[PDB]
């Protein structure tokens, strides 16, 4: 019963690592957006 | 000989091509940062 009862913490540590995944993703097409910009006036 | 000459048509043909891709990747990555925005938003 005891380690069971860990299970809940183990939900909430897992939804702040979410968030660091979508942070991620917002900053890698964020950079690409501006290279293409960049790409755009070059040309 | 006059087919060799068309290959000089072709590359400004492939160069307006090439423009055309550019301006795709540029679409996509814009639409993909918006989403992601949205995301954190509601998040």
């Amino acid at each position: 019963r005891l380690l069971l009862e860990g299970i809940s913490s183990t939900h909430a540590h897992h939804l702040r690592c979410l968030n660091d995944f979508v942070e991620a993703q917002m900053t890698y097409y964020a950079q690409c957006y501006q290279y293409m910009l960049d790409l755009q006036k070059q040309l």
